[PDB]
């Protein structure tokens, strides 16, 4: 009850900022997550014993892949923490509870392969879940861990509150399917510009939480250049492995996934920032003005990639 988590001074201060990097000490990441739940949600919203047991089972169910790993889960949870702390009064008690858990759980048991690769491989998951294949799996793994003995962190919620928080988590996790992002942002763009956006309309809240999930999921493009540049290596290590696996199925992969086409990466990053990242954080900043630092940092990294292309690095 009276056991507060405290970080060292530099972490205590920098964890409040959007561009925070959780660092290379894996054993500190659980403590960083609990610190964020305690400050974002309250020291009372979860039983520490159950939360700790839930976190360690979630960690165990992330795989040792270069990018879609435990460090990604905690990085995505921190971006959501920063959005929630900078938007204190906008979110319900169940939303703050659900969204940090959704972020920690959003890539559970990821193998380093796209929905596309699972479909062309004819993986059993592609037969069980025809769209948002990996994301339905991620939600399924979240529910499985919630049902382990002593792992029900929501046990004190009513039956109807419990159903609400699991529906927040399901929608939040499904929304990390980037295929769903493009249409969601377009609709939010139109709703904002025609002035019909209404945060009391549950269907509107869902869309806005969806965009927050994309923003948090992509937040490696909102870090200081040295972090962004080194994280880019980890994402391409996954892409090039999937490309190898495409070649093994007798399919020439898209250039993004072909390791014979590393030279095209800088131009590929421009397209990604212009088509995906900048529009995401732009629309997010229009809806939630205090998330402007994510857009600013994103624009900084686009400019760094333009400098790479012009041979200035
Ligand atoms: O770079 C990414 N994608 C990409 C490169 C070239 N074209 N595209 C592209 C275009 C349209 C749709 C999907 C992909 C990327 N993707 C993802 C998600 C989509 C899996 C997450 C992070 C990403 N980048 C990155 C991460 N951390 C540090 N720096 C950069
Ligand atoms: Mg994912
Ligand atoms: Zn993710």
């Amino acid at each position: 009850g009276l056991m507060q988590f405290t970080l060292p001074v530099r972490l205590c201060k920098e964890i409040e900022l959007f561009h925070f990097d959780i660092g290379p000490f894996e054993n500190m990441w659980p403590g960083i997550f609990v610190y964020m739940v305690h400050r974002s949600c309250g020291t009372s919203c979860f039983e520490l014993e159950k939360l700790c047991r839930f976190i360690m089972s979630v960690k165990k169910n992330y795989r040792r892949v270069p990018y879609h790993n435990w460090k990604h889960a905690v990085t995505v949870a921190h971006c959501m923490y920063a959005i929630l702390q900078n938007n204190h009064t906008l979110f319900t008690d169940l939303e703050r509870k659900g969204l940090l858990i959704a972020c920690l759980c959003h890539d559970l048991d990821h193998r380093g392969f796209s929905n596309s690769y699972l479909q062309k491989f004819d993986h059993p998951l592609a037969a069980l879940y025809s769209t948002s294949t990996m994301e339905q799996h991620h939600f399924s793994q979240t529910v499985s861990i919630l049902q382990l003995e002593g792992h029900n962190i929501f046990s004190t919620l009513s039956s109807s509150e419990y159903e609400q928080v699991l529906e927040i988590i399901r929608k939040a996790i499904i929304a990390t399917d980037l295929a769903l992002y493009f249409g969601n942002r377009k609709q939010l763009e139109e709703m904002y510009q025609t002035g019909s956006l209404n945060l009391n309309n549950q269907s509107h809240r869902d869309r806005v939480i969806g965009l927050m999930m994309t923003a948090c999921d992509l937040c490696s493009v909102t870090k200081l250049w040295p972090v962004t540049k080194l994280t880019a290596n980890d994402i391409y290590a996954e892409f090039w492995a999937e490309g190898d696996e495409m070649k093994k199925l007798g399919i020439q992969p898209i250039p993004m996934m072909d390791r014979d086409k590393k030279d095209e990466v800088p131009q590929g990053q421009l397209g990604f920032y212009n088509a995906v990242a900048i529009p995401c954080y732009t629309t997010l900043t229009q809806i939630l003005p205090p998330t402007e630092p994510l857009l600013k940092a994103c624009r900084d990294n686009l400019s760094q990639w333009e400098k790479v292309i012009r041979g200035e690095e």
